[PDB]
């Protein structure tokens, strides 16, 4: 049985993944949950305790660890071993008895686990983009020192990429090693994406639209945050950066493809033109069970993909005009250095604020673009614990200057 | 570099393979043509073996044989082994100068060539499918036999399942062994057809249709057995036989699609119910390059695939009542014993008798169907040469059946 810990376990990755885990535990013990991990949801990790009763529970907030340790007493034959904080991430992290790491926390705290894990050698199945963006180069440095830890991506785009590779070339490298595309014969990649609720938009639509409108996702059901990345396609913005350190493909090599079907999730294509594709309905369910059975497959009873029914695939390129975050990931991403750590801070607090009502859609990515022109290219640390407390310090400069920046107009 | 024969170097597979092996010779210089084997055309042969200067050359047919070689004194610097008949192409099978062996004969004559390349232990890079159809357990035999023989699937919709799976998985079996989809984790394909040209006439307009316009096929430039065959859909019947041989796919886990723009060229499905495909230009030059460069790829100059500009791709099942052969290759393959031999056998005759305007649309599958009925299924010989000789004895008979049969209505 592969011992799993789920990370962010009462978000919208984290419960996916306890219900595939679910459906594939019917006959054969195949995963064992040894623990769970959230901040502040106590009724909803109680009632995951109770069905899955793990060894492991985790409450980043201090202040639910009463009310946490009051609910799991009604449950009888159940001793849990109940942890806090950064402290009882790092337990559970350093524990011999958990092989795989699911991290469905959202944004750049969700680093913080990633780290943990690697240094402890587990295999880390990653949902998490926001950590690769902005320390991307940080973890590689991790993978190199940690040498039996594997990043095993679980963003769908990433996932689907990640399935249409050959594993034989896949098993001779790793997820944000060197010559990761080489070894594979990548030439490029096609980036699809839904285009978010707002692609049939004009540019006078797009002025107006607010967060309500933004979170009605057509085609996935999420958190809040990538929600709203997703009608920025700043999401996407993201993956292009993502893609680049996880699989070593230059910027000019990744194609941003409106899909809005979503049945297929991303294309590669090889050097000798040849292109192979991954496709299911939209369910995360799919590239979370095959980030934990990596390199193998197992049975599902999941809907099969029915084409006939599906009927028409369509693909268009996307607007740069109207959907300009993707045309700051790029430069952010060809310009190198710690710029995607500042995409990334400028654009937690801009997604943020326009979440909120504080400030209209293209204040976005005109709040992100002028964080990144303030920005001043540094030395990158050569060792680790350095290059991790630079990126911390850059990551907290550009959050206060985007907030600074909103604070001088509105 | 790698030494290849070309088997039906004139015919439309034959002129693909030159013309993919000179292109990527101009990047890289990779390939070395071996060896050249047509039937007749002497001519073509003699301007291709100026270009090529390989070491063998050989005609099939015994009365052209002294023309070739009075032809070929006029190459400068030049004296290849002149060959003739099946002497002379058991003589390039057995050559250790030779690696790889493209067969593009058509028809079951292909069948010889395979399997004489089986019994050298060659990788044998198969376009031809009625071999498999109607010899496709015989073919299984022998490759038990001969352990290092490989066939590498070139039909484009074969290349396209094999380039989705894992080659650390298919390297512990291969193609045409029991239990290959087992240890590939193969659920069901999907087996994508252009459709053929009579795709969206009535059963009316289909009873008096002509060989000519069936030679007009909307996507792909073939040769004219297999496009007569794309337009009965015949051809996507013997690929389903083709796929269940090759692949150990059962036959309810085969469908068949209508995906007009050819661009995807088949799908797998895996048993978590993840599909992969493989995408391309209608081309023959890509399933041809794979078979000669897996596991690897090389770097080509093709033209790339451009998922905006082809913009919408479409999916529809076929109708069974407009292209009955579909049927009769699903029944013929479900029943097994001997039936696809004589499917292959009967269709080989209707398909010529409608080539040349004796026979008219519905008369194809009336002829196939009444020779499968005449069939009674036969024990199977255990040691390899009795199993030829029956599947000769089987396929001959069904011919003159399949002529008896239209002699009689006419
Ligand atoms: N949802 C999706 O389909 C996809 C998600 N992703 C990525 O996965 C990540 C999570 O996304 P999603 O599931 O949608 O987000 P959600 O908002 O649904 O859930 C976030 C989860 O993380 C937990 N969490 C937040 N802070 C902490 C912390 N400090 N310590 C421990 N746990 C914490 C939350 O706990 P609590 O309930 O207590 O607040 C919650 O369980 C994101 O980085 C996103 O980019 C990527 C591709 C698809
Ligand atoms: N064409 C295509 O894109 C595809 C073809 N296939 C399969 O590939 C095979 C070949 O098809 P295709 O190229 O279209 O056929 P063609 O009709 O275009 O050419 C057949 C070739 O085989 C040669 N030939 C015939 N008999 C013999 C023999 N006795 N000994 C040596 N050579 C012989 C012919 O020589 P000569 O010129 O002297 O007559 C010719 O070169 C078929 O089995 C077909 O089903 C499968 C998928 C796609
Ligand atoms: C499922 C997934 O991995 N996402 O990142 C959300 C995709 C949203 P879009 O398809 O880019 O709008
Ligand atoms: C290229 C190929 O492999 N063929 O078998 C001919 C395709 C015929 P259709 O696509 O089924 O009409
Ligand atoms: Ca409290
Ligand atoms: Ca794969
Ligand atoms: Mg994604
Ligand atoms: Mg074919």
């Amino acid at each position: 049985p592969i011992n799993v810990a789920i990370f962010g376990s009462t978000g919208s990755i984290g419960t996916n993944a306890l219900n595939i885990i679910r459906e594939c535990n019917k006959i054969e013990n195949v995963f064992n949950v040894k623990a769970l991990y959230v901040n502040k949801s106590v009724n909803e990790l109680y009632e995951q305790a109770r069905e899955f009763l793990p060894e492991y529970l985790c409450i980043h907030d201090k202040s639910v660890y009463e009310e946490l340790k009051e609910l799991v007493k009604n449950i009888k034959d159940y001793k849990p071993i109940i942890l806090c904080g950064d402290e009882g991430m790092k337990e559970i992290c350093s524990s011999n008895s958990i092989d795989k790491i699911v991290i469905g926390i959202d944004s750049f705290q969700g680093l913080y686990s990633t780290m943990y894990a690697i240094m402890n050698n587990k295999i880390v199945a990653l949902a998490n983009k926001e950590s690769i963006v902005s320390a991307g180069f940080f973890l590689k440095k991790l993978l190199n020192i940690h040498k039996n830890a594997k990043i095993i991506p679980v963003d769908s785009e990433h996932s689907a990429i990640f399935q249409c590779l050959d594993n034989n070339k896949v098993l001779k490298t790793k997820c944000l090693q060197d010559n990761f595309s080489k070894i594979n014969n990548i030439n490029k990649i096609f980036l699809c994406s839904s285009g978010g609720p707002f692609q049939n938009l004009t540019m006078d639509e797009l002025k107006n639209v607010t967060s309500e409108n933004a979170l009605k996702h057509p085609k996935w059901k999420m958190g809040k945050k990538i929600t709203i990345d997703s009608a920025t396609m700043m999401n996407k913005g993201l993956e292009v950066i993502e893609t680049h350190f996880l699989f070593d493909v230059d910027y000019n090599d990744i194609e941003v493809i409106v899909h809005k079907e979503c049945i297929i999730h991303s294309c590669v294509e090889f050097i000798d033109k040849s292109v192979i594709s991954q496709m299911y309905y939209p369910d995360m369910q799919i590239p979370i069970l095959y980030s934990l059975t990596w390199p193998d497959r197992i049975k599902t009873n999941l809907k099969p993909l029915d084409l006939a029914q599906v009927s028409t695939l369509t693909f268009h390129k996307p607007s740069l005009e109207h959907f300009p975050c993707i045309k700051l990931a790029y430069q952010a991403g060809i310009k190198g250095n710690f710029y995607p750590t500042v995409l990334n801070a400028s654009n937690e607090i801009a997604n943020n604020l326009f979440l909120n009502n504080k400030i209209k859609y293209f204040d976005i990515s005109s709040i992100i673009s002028q964080v990144l022109e303030s920005f001043n290219s540094q030395k990158v640390s050569e060792n680790s614990e350095d290059l991790m407390k630079q990126i911390l310090q850059i990551h907290s400069w550009a959050k206060d200057k985007a907030t600074d920046i909103y604070n001088k107009h509105n």
